[PDB]
């Protein structure tokens, strides 16, 4: 059959974050010719403006970076062969409020569509909205894996099959448990997932055919999560794709709003709804009503900084910048002006939720959580990686980013805690930091220090670190000359093994080049979580201080010490445990 026979979410890019800075360059090519021959000039031209962009200086078709901008409703080309960027397209390029613009245009996203239609994509098969069709499939089996979006929801190609999928996931899982013995479940679940596919791509060596469609399957359901999440109408809870549970009356009237509508075969009147990033309206959406939303959102951030503030005065930096926030409606009360305020606000809200972990933290428990995980990065690669696919959708390599994060939480007293990797609506990972970045920006009140952290090993860590890592530290000291910062920046290097080549090249940096990366094993570092721990049970805890101290000691000895690898090892060490040992704490 020429029917296709599953939706997919892009894997170019897999994550929707880096949609914004190619939309952004496409939309300079705007009333361009780009049909046909004649289409060449301009395509070509956009492929040269975007190949140096810093996420493609690490060689795709512009068709293929394109296709998911038509696909998702920002862009498309009219009947006279032009280049047209609608106003949702128009409003990502300006980064406007856009996780709600990739809301409103993955709830409008259907099949079959303007680029998704005909022979392919008869109506007979196909009518269905493929994020609303997982929002509504979660009401009835709580929680999706990656393997379950793969398995049940990709070849979902009807809005009506939420209940036949929803009981067909069941009746997998109950027999799935009878399979006594873990591997043995592994290989029930790969059988089955063989058998269903089998059936459903039975159009055309044989097995290594729909083990292709299984392992693209595997692929898509990746980056469905990451676009999903990054609305905010689904969270990561373990391992799991689940509904937000602070979103549920707004998911309830997407499900109950949503439609797959007719009116698909002509560009221009398709992209006349599609393109529009205020459609659908919400019932909410009102002056009225976003005034009450707006308020709603003061309340909850009071709440939470006001229950923070004794005991962690940091969040006096979320109060100002609330205030600031909602000094505009002071100015002017429009819907508009409400919309941006709103979502300013829910920025902010999570901003308050990361320092509202540090009082979760206060809880032993909690905070040993963070440093039992950590530890498995000892463990052999294998094991990591089944460790933390049981217990997260991200990569182990994401999580040890979030992981060292936390870290960085519970020694306390940061003003931001800036992760630069992406994180969903209930702090949990997604996707790595950018190439051009620090894996996150730990900003103090009188100074900085970068968390740079690798689990790669010996050659090709030096390989993969050196440059990046003094190029980052150069490239954030010249930011911070020039907006006229005075901090001192660090940069704290942390690997489970870190390569001595690796360590050398960092010192030479440091006394050469007036850099200052301090690199600690994995080990030091987990050892400063315990010294933190120590101190909570105690009823003390570190102070900016504190952690400043620790930050210059460090540094001094990598810059003072005689220059030979073994020494400068041995004194950080030394530093280390002078400073450990100065907490008087049980070690
Ligand atoms: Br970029
Ligand atoms: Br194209
Ligand atoms: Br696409
Ligand atoms: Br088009
Ligand atoms: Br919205
Ligand atoms: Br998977
Ligand atoms: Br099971
Ligand atoms: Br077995
Ligand atoms: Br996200
Ligand atoms: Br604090
Ligand atoms: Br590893
Ligand atoms: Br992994
Ligand atoms: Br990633």
């Amino acid at each position: 059959m020429a029917k296709k026979v599953n939706w997919y979410v892009s894997c170019s890019p897999r994550s929707p974050e880096k949609i914004q800075p190619e939309l952004k360059v496409l939309a300079n090519f705007e009333g361009s010719y780009w049909k046909g021959v004649k289409g060449y000039k301009a395509q070509e031209a956009f492929a040269k403006e975007l190949a140096a962009l810093p996420q493609f200086l690490g060689a795709f078709s512009t068709r293929d970076r394109v296709a998911p901008m038509k696909t998702y409703g920002f862009v498309f080309v009219d009947e006279e062969g032009y280049l047209r960027i609608t106003e949702a397209g128009k409003m990502l390029a300006n980064n406007r409020r856009p996780k709600d613009v990739f809301l409103k245009q993955l709830v409008k996203w259907q099949y079959p569509s303007f680029q998704h239609k005909g022979k392919e994509y008869p109506e007979e098969e196909w009518s269905i909205n493929p994020l609303v069709f997982v929002l509504s499939l979660l009401k009835k089996v709580g929680g999706l894996s990656k393997l379950d979006i793969a398995m049940f929801c990709l070849t979902a190609t009807n809005n009506n099959q939420v209940d036949e999928i929803a009981e067909e996931i069941m009746q997998f899982r109950n027999e799935r448990e009878k399979i006594k013995g873990q591997n043995k479940k592994l290989e029930f679940t790969e059988n089955y997932f063989f058998k269903r596919f089998e059936k459903i791509y039975g159009n055309v060596s044989h097995k290594s055919k729909i083990e292709t469609k299984m392992r693209n399957a595997r692929d898509v359901a990746d980056a469905t999560t990451r676009y999903f999440r990054y609305t905010g109408l689904f969270v990561a809870r373990g391992n799991q794709l689940v509904l937000n549970p602070e979103k549920s009356d707004l998911i309830d009237e997407i499900i109950s709003s949503s439609k797959v509508v007719k009116n698909y075969t002509r560009v221009e009147e398709f992209h006349e709804y599609y393109g529009n990033p205020s459609l659908p309206q919400f019932s909410f959406e009102t002056k009225e009503q976003l005034l009450d939303l707006a308020h709603r959102i003061r309340d909850e951030n009071t709440r939470l900084a006001e229950q923070l503030v004794e005991h962690f005065p940091n969040v006096k930096v979320e109060i100002q910048v609330l205030e600031d926030i909602y000094n505009s409606l002071n100015k002017k009360v429009d819907v508009e002006t409400l919309k941006d305020v709103i979502y300013h606000a829910k920025e902010l809200q999570l901003e308050l939720k990361k320092k509202k972990l540090q009082a979760d933290f206060n809880d032993p428990r909690q905070l040993e959580e963070v440093i039992d995980l950590l530890e498995v990065y000892h463990e052999k690669k294998n094991v990591i990686e089944e460790k933390i696919k049981a217990r997260f959708i991200a990569n182990k390599n994401t999580v040890f980013e979030w992981l060292t994060w936390n870290g960085f939480i519970i020694l306390g007293n940061a003003l931001e805690y800036k992760n630069n990797f992406v994180i969903d609506e209930e702090l949990q990972p997604v996707t790595h930091a950018a190439g051009n970045q620090p894996d996150m920006e730990i900003i103090y009140e009188d100074f900085i220090v970068l968390g740079e952290v690798t689990t790669s090993k010996g050659a090709t860590q030096f390989k993969m670190e050196s440059e990046p890592v003094t190029r980052h530290y150069l490239n954030k000291k010249k930011e911070l000359e020039k907006q006229g910062v005075e901090k001192e920046l660090y940069c704290l290097f942390i690997a489970p093994e870190i390569n001595k080549n690796t360590f050398e090249e960092f010192m030479k940096y440091n006394i050469v080049q007036n850099t200052r990366i301090i690199p600690l094993s994995l080990k030091q570092f987990n050892m400063l979580l315990m010294v933190q721990k120590k101190l909570i049970e105690k009823g003390r805890r570190l102070s900016s201080y504190d952690i400043k101290n620790l930050m210059v000691s460090l540094y001094r000895t990598t810059i003072e010490c005689e220059r030979k690898y073994t020494q400068i090892k041995a004194g950080l060490e030394e530093t280390l445990n002078n400073w450990v040992v100065d907490k008087e704490v049980r070690f």
